[PDB]
């Protein structure tokens, strides 16, 4: 059982590079380029940008976007919330299905970290409760995109935009709506307090059961009693929607959902005593139900 | 800083099915050849004891569907190479990478496409352990999966999936058919030899760890014989003069001297993490090269 992205050609073949003075990647889709709006900045303008001003004094001439070895020619910019629209004359002959969405927290996706308009690795992340994601982003990687695939739809959710403080990141969905707190300036920004994922470590538990890690099964508890718990642990509480999504999982493995929050319960009071679960020595919550079930 | 797997657009357009009888897997598709592991020529009764050559030659190549998403391939021609089928077909794939054919060393890694009826469900970044078998995620119909390296625009393949052992942890070969380790493509009983942690990997990762700011675990110096011997006792692999060199360039991002990142280990492996993390592990992790560290870092 592996930490394991969707497989990653068909953003690929969608991933360009875009040039301001400032380079970052663009996701061409048919006739339009999307990518984060900070790429009309300067290092200066950085500090706190008027963007509709900025804009304005910026030409399309002004907009150097190559898909490759071809340069592409832009002939219209727009501003949508926090990401630039250019329309180019070309649009994308290896434009697959898609869709954009706006995921939740606690939702999964794969990142295709780019640089230079040119991919470079492809990795699982979790949306965290406080709305940003723990990345490995450098330089260059804004407008690198998350996304799930579902069928041969590419389902879009994140673009990267920047590093907080605290070297977690944050973005924006396909329409330029960040997620959390969060503006494209930089300027001091506090990410809430984090939480663990609560459903996603008890789909870990069940992949461990289904992989042979079965030690830590045992008691019982109520949804109410073990959220007490979950509380003092700094887990999110557990409600009756996410005992349904585990069902699938509770019925795998012939363990019922609250008496794996009882395991779980102990695991939290009593730690791991040195043993290990699927080869971690901590509690793993960036496996959705579905990621698990969708592996084995 | 996270595990990374490369971009898998090149290998997904290599994927293909194939099926013979009753048996269907994955078959890797360059040029005008179809590679893919000899078992899928063996029925279910066949697995126990399999005589391949035998078996093959009750087949034509009729006997062989390939299919390339909605596209049938016709096969003109079979071999067998070591554990690996080849099958030369009637199209050139014309979405062949420039690609090589590698063996890898233990303690490198790879990427691996995990694909069943020759479509791609995922991917993911394994090591190829001292003992030669692979922490992978395979399920039944896996088989013909392959592992690679991207350098450049050129896909580097060095795996291609055979089988799990009973321990669960995986075995294949090299594009050529030749399995890494001592493992043979029959359902007997098979040891993996005593594994070892890649003491070189675990360095670069605590360079990995200090460029990314997480220092608590720094100290004391340490001679290479000195730390070799404290290196046997724990299990991990001997530090060559070779590994200090291939370590050189974070040794110089860093300013600390392998010599000294050695002392640290040492301590680490002596004295436990006490609860601390590093890179937000509670364990010591070998499955990054210096290589690996580098191109994130
Ligand atoms: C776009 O490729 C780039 C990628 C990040 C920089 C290094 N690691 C990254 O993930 N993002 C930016 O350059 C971005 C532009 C702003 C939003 C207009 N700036 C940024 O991320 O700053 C990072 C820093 C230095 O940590 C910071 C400093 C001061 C205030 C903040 Cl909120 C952040
Ligand atoms: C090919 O798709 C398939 C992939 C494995 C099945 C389950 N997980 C896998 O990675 N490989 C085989 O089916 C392989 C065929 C042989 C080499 C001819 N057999 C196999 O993997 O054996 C696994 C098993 C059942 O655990 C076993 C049983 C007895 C002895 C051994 Cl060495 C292995
Ligand atoms: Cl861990």
């Amino acid at each position: 059982f592996r930490k394991m992205a969707f497989p990653s050609g068909k953003v690929e073949g969608c991933m360009v590079q875009v040039t301001c003075g400032t380079t970052l990647n663009g996701l061409w889709l048919d006739d339009v380029v999307y990518c984060p709006r900070h790429v009309i900045c300067t290092s200066e303008d950085m500090l706190n940008p008027n963007y509709e001003d900025l804009l304005i004094r910026k030409s399309n001439h002004n907009f150097l976007v190559q898909a490759g070895n071809v340069q592409l020619r832009v002939i219209g910019h727009s501003m949508q919330n926090c990401v630039l629209k250019l329309k180019v004359d070309t649009a994308n002959p290896k434009t697959p299905k898609y869709k954009f969405v706006r995921i939740q927290p606690g939702q999964t996706f794969s990142v295709l970290a780019c640089y230079n308009g040119s991919p470079s690795g492809v990795y699982q992340c979790a949306m965290r409760p406080n709305f940003t994601i723990k990345g490995s982003f450098l330089n260059g990687s804004c407008g690198s995109v998350g996304f799930n695939i579902d069928y041969d739809c590419v389902s879009f959710c994140y673009m990267h935009h920047m590093e907080l403080p605290t070297g977690v990141h944050a973005g924006t969905d396909l329409e330029g709506n960040f997620y959390g707190p969060f503006v494209d300036r930089q300027t001091a920004q506090a990410a809430g307090t984090d939480t663990t994922i609560t459903v996603n470590v008890l789909a870990w538990l069940y992949a461990a059961v289904i992989n042979g890690d079965r030690w830590f099964l045992n008691f019982t508890t109520t949804l109410n009693d073990f959220n007490l718990v979950a509380m003092k642990y700094n887990y999110e509480p557990l409600t009756q929607d996410h005992v349904d999504i585990l069902g699938p999982l509770s019925a795998q493995t012939g363990i019922a959902v609250l008496d794996m929050c009882a395991s779980l319960k102990e695991l939290l009071q009593n730690g791991m005593n040195g043993r290990t679960i699927l080869g971690s020595a901590l509690l793993e919550d960036e496996f959705t139900p579905f990621d698990v079930v969708r592996q084995c």
